């Protein structure tokens, strides 16, 4: 190292000085300090404060011994490089300082400006507890030991009783899909909207929630219904606007449950408008509205004219809440940050319910102990959260996502090929700054950033393999046909972001210099690769109703998921088929139920759930993933599914009452 | 074994989730702390309730005696039930400290039913490593050897002279006769649930879910790894959970240091109470004459004239043979002669929290639990405490002569001579047994349908022995988890029979879990009960027609 | 091993070193490693560590001291005794040896030495990430990989070419590479399991990783396990226990987990809380190690992953995050007294050292949240009260406040650097290690040993009649030997000694004196040394 053999001829010029101040044979520390300089001018050349100029000095210097003056010029001089180096950025030539130096690129090592140039880009330059509760919320809170699924499965076990109806995002958190079979009440399942250029499901339309509710009202079964759970903040990053749905979705069912699954969205806390999207805080917005007389008004100028027309056709209108029968009975939970530690003991209940004490105490508390031990509960789990809060590490990484995105979209290079998905892309239009994160369905998540790779050629698994073989911390977690998906958390540093940003640099400039290398066909390829999985995707595989084995009534869509699930034990009863042969027995006019959920690496959301038939689009969405690692089916033994001697006897069984 | 980092009542759901699917039967000793019922409620199996030998000097309930599992098994098999029975969830070492010898429960259990399963719960059984002979009594040593067993041509050949002896027994007759299990069927499925350390410290942190399962690696593999991340995470660093630690985990030659300490301090103290005169006097600690009946027992100290002192280890055929013996860390301690109850006493007399506990007081004795914080302070603590109760005691026998002797002897006599009824289970209801002639009970959907709010009713505990003589029958809606018992007396769909109601009227703790005295006990309304009937009996129609 | 740490030592020491070895062995390291010194006959080589005078405090030795005593020893055709480099691979500072490049350079120069690291205070290097590395064995493992790769052998001829033409006498100057062939990786570790101070502190393990153990040293160290640990039927904790891939303790890992983000909650509060960084500050490496042993150069307890890991990977010297040495300079107040009064209550952090203006918090097992916010609480009032008394300083009350930071701060005292063994325990007068077990052993001849008041001692410097210790002196403020047996007592150790007015230093009585030897004592010594090394020689 420079400084090392500099630091080394600092003490030998010290020490030059004392043996002359001690009169001995300096000629001994003369020997060193010459060859010291001898070793270090091969390379001085280089840099700029200690120049070459200033070696020749010492060297002049030294050969009259002059011990004195070396004793405190090297030493100064070494001071100045450990304390400031250069500064005393640098520039080269073939606040500003300009090294002219005639071996151009030699001085890489110096830190910078500047015959392809090829090699400089590389080398440098182009690359790169009442005082820890009282803030958060003050009206309800109820730490679970067991983590987030933990605490879906005690506010689903409080609240949902066998025979109740729930309407679940068909792509909500798999936590959620078990604790329905494990309750045995019956999911409607919402489907979300897609988005076909991207393979990736948004969110629930508010207008299919108020569609599927119209739905139960035509059948009767709407007063079954008990509870409406979605996921806000999904996977994706997309956003629900939790005061709209729960107004509109209070109009139709006055006295339904909500679940909110928070878990994904940590960095509401972070930014005040997040803050206003989540649920607590719509919940209280929503409680306070429906006290005020001037709401009465409201809603009593609404309902002059809302009788004029049905109540099938009230998908269509903007609904409002009844407030002399609407009971805001809304749940959540928020997963805190936990860094490995094989425990992700810390979770959350918040309760928002007008009728918990009356109703739901009792058995939640009973939840409590089925899946928890209510007597410890949980000082612990919040007393570190005020500290974690005192760091800001929430703060600081959202900044670092805003300044790493930034990077990306102004950096010439890296925006060549790269580029972060917004609203513009991953909210279609017919949903859609201050304000704005008020006014409308769906907005993203800055800390979940959708990297479209797209330009790339290259699927989400191929890129996420072959480029980011080692990532410091940027938890990527998912990957699509043409993107992947990075979500910022507390553990991610500045560094991160900085290694982020140099391998998006490099990988620009390989595809810069393959751009130029190539020509005519082998270009055309490279069009070809970007333009078929960019221009052209199967569009997501939709949703298919539950079997009439499982269907309670054949009217609605509802089913007995719990019995499918648990009647998938019995293994004469369901083979398992190659998805291969799945359609060409669907060709013969077979049935095919899944007896199974199938669930890959993208957190949460199942392909298939028990009971449900499968369908075409759903075998090629399966024969398409990238991915093998997936709970439920099994690559080779193919895909289990129901005979047709149980599905024929659950159906003349269920059939008689 | 596998490492759950969420405590022992994860683990049992774990296995319970691995092993049971709904409406298996299980088999379950009733006494069991009150999550393990939780557990069956959650997992839909049916419990089938086993009911431990009473001890009504002490109010305390004792192990369940290997014939009432027989008979239990037999009457299922009558029934022509007993292929649904898939476990036998059993309490080793239960908290009264009664413990259990493993392998002849699995002998004679897997003559009966050679495919069952058993799960242990051990979290009691801590310092078995300590004891020279109580190793052999944990659930994963009892099977090696009765695996090694069933290995043997030795074995075969006395299982031949076996079933040549029983030959021209019926089946019914097998409760009074010793069984071998096949070696030809039997197979060896045993799981036991043990609480670290750490965890037996009052904060609960970690388990380990031992196994010993012949048909694991076939059958269950992937049940138990699902059911493991079900129920702790689907995260990383979970699957390394998953990883075993059997050949690992040698840490504890540290540890093995500490559970031998406590256990030389929990024989330094059962010697120094029993020699010194003064506490001696009135303190007793009960031992396996006092808390095992001695049908369950050969070893009888009287028959043998050459008696040794005890204190000393000649007693080893008992570990290795009795049914029922008592783990030498969970003394009980008996203060009947003192006059005090035993809530009185741990409360006021002591407060020690230093080392050893109370967990459990019963009326007329304290439980003390020897844990890894004991030293030789914290038992001359405890032993100081007793000496200066005892001359106390001393000084009101002095003053008790002037007219206060009967009321020595009433407080002694009306807490030890006289003594309340224990009551055993009923049995479920009529709507809530899928068979009429078997005892097991569909009691989740009894713990399900107790939530519709219009088919509970409240009744008093002075109405409703009336209520029953009426003909108006009781059924509890909910669990029902008395303090001193700690276990539930009551379960959901449960007959509340004259001797439970008589035994609830009398507790003064209005805090009880599951019930309310100022509200009452929780029961189902007659014509909810009159249509949950109905609905069954539709069900046992269409399942045949 | 069921017993202390220092058995450890004992064990490795006697199954490697013979009587007459050297052993370059840290003179900071605690005396208990001295005293094992002394038995088995070996004769140590003290090496000196870099001094912090502004702390009064002593770091780590630099890799530079242990390179030149290597080659000083080899310039006396010496090295050839050299059997070991007994080292302590966490200072009680803190200051963390990167060992990978200390065994590097050093079988250099000594291809088949035995390294001793003594790792009784780096115990929570399983939770800090990065710091495993610096490790014995894993250190070891890394160095015998690379010592394995066909990639090291290139390089090592190229740093040969590159070498090639420098006397070899240079080599200190220039960084070295292990010769493949002759370099032989026999590292040794032992440290504590967590034992309980006081009662039945007996934890430790010896962590072996020894390419030639099973032929040369399998023999001797299972008897010297057997020698310093009683024979016992349960003798296979001995031979054969091999616990490499067991003792898995992931309740452990949570614990010390616990314990480092714990300390790193303290660290930062510490830093932030706008009260206490007025008069508190901990030290960083630019504070604790001098630069010319950092090469990387200009936060990072807020991220500071991938960026500040270099300092870890190349740098010489690095701090503990737990050993938090706390500056209390700007208080005004000593070490001692601030610990002996503000903090007489105590609680887990032990603190259980106290420099001239500051003091070492040392976190351990028994830490929680709430001993982290009770030490902040202390923090915080000793401030307020500080704040509260500099705004009621006079300017005389300003005079005061200002000089008691002064002669806690500018005019601290020299550190004594080792004296030179005396030339009656000198095997060889060329050289600088020392008989010190004959030393030990001859200051027990009553008729020999002598008596000197310190303020004495300065005056026969002055006259020219030698002083020579006949014991170890171990006062307590740097908590190891400044003295030992047959050192000189150079005028600096004297001064240094003439301030202490505790009278309970280990070694040494200042009521009674200096037990120094007698003139004709040395002389005789000295003549028999002389006569030894003509009848050993011709």
């Amino acid at each position: 190292t420079r400084l090392d053999t500099w630091n080394l001829l600092d003490d030998a010029c010290r020490h030059l000085a004392e043996v002359d101040l001690a009169g001995l044979d300096t000629t001994h520390d003369v020997a060193r300090a010459k060859r010291l300089m001898d070793r270090i001018g091969a390379y001085e050349r280089y840099w700029l404060y200690p120049g070459a100029q200033n070696l020749a000095t010492f060297r002049a210097h030294l050969d009259s011994h002059s011990t004195v003056r070396l004793t405190e010029e090297v030493s100064l001089a070494v001071r100045l490089l450990s304390e400031y180096g250069d500064r005393t950025v640098l520039l080269a030539d073939d606040q500003f300082e300009l090294l002219v130096v005639a071996s151009i690129e030699d001085a890489i090592t110096a830190v910078i400006r500047h015959h392809d140039w090829v090699e400089c880009a590389e080398w440098i330059r182009e690359l790169r507890m009442d005082k820890a509760a009282v803030t958060w919320n003050a009206n309800q809170t109820y730490f679970v030991t067991n983590g987030t699924s933990t605490a879906n499965k005690i506010v689903v076990q409080a609240l949902t009783r066998p025979g109740d109806i729930v309407l679940i995002d068909r792509n909500c958190h798999k936590s959620h899909h078990y604790g329905l079979v494990l309750a045995g009440a019956y999911p409607m399942y919402l489907d979300a909207y897609p988005l076909p250029q991207y393979a990736i499901y948004g969110a629930v339309p508010l207008r299919t929630i108020k569609q599927a509710l119209l739905d139960l009202e035509a059948a009767g079964q709407l007063h079954r219904v008990r509870m409406l759970l979605l996921t806000n903040c999904t996977f994706d990053g997309v956003v629900y606007n939790p005061r709209r749905v729960m107004e509109e979705v209070l109009a139709i069912k006055p006295d339904i449950c909500f679940l909110w699954d928070e878990a994904w969205y940590a960095f509401a806390t972070a930014v005040p408008w997040a803050r206003q999207r989540t649920a607590m805080i719509a919940a209280e917005r929503l409680e306070q509205m429906l006290s005020t007389a001037e709401y009465a008004e409201e809603y009593r100028n609404w309902c002059a004219s809302m009788d004029g027309v049905d109540r099938s056709e009230w998908v269509d209108h903007r609904l409002l809440p009844d407030p002399n029968r609407a009971r805001v009975r809304v749940y959540a939970t928020h997963s805190t940050h936990k860094s490995l530690s094989a425990l992700r003991q810390a979770s959350m209940i918040h309760v928002r319910d007008q009728d918990f004490k009356a109703l739901t105490r009792d058995a939640f508390g009973e939840a409590f102990l089925t899946h928890t031990s209510t007597s410890p509960n949980s000082l612990d789990l919040a007393r570190r959260q005020v500290d974690i809060e005192g760091f800001e590490l929430v703060r600081h990484v959202y900044n670092m996502a805003l300044v790493f995105r930034h990077r990306v979209r102004k950096d010439r290079l890296i925006s060549k090929w790269f580029r972060i998905l917004d609203e513009s892309d991953l909210v279609p239009d017919a949903f859609r700054w201050n304000e704005a994160w008020r006014s409308d369905q769906f907005v993203l998540d800055p800390t979940r950033l959708t990297l479209f790779i797209g330009a790339t050629g290259m699927n989400g698994y191929d890129f996420r393999e072959k480029i980011l073989m080692e990532r410091f911390g940027i938890q990527i977690n998912k990957t699509s046909i043409n993107s992947v998906l990075l979500i910022f958390t507390i553990g991610v540093t500045w560094s991160s972001v900085h290694y982020l940003l140099d391998v998006l640099r490099r990988v620009a400039i390989d595809l810069d210099r393959s751009q130029k290398a190539a020509s005519g066909a082998d270009l055309a390829l490279h069009r070809r690769h970007v333009e078929e999985i960019t221009q052209d995707l199967p569009h997501l595989p939709d949703f298919s109703e539950f079997d009439l084995a499982f269907r309670p009534d054949d009217a609605s869509s509802f089913g007995d998921m719990r019995s499918a699930f648990y009647a998938g034990y019995e293994e004469a009863d369901r083979e398992y088929v190659q998805i291969g042969l799945a359609g060409r027995r669907l060709a013969e006019g077979k049935t095919l139920v899944s007896t199974t959920f199938v669930v890959p690496y993208p957190p949460g959301f199942p392909v298939l759930v028990p009971g449900q038939l499968v369908s075409k689009e759903i075998i090629y969405f399966l024969a398409q993933l990238d991915v093998k690692e997936i709970h439920g089916y099994n690559p080779d033994l193919g895909l289990s599914v129901f005979t047709q001697a149980a599905l024929a006897r659950m159906e003349a069984a269920r059939n008689a009452v």
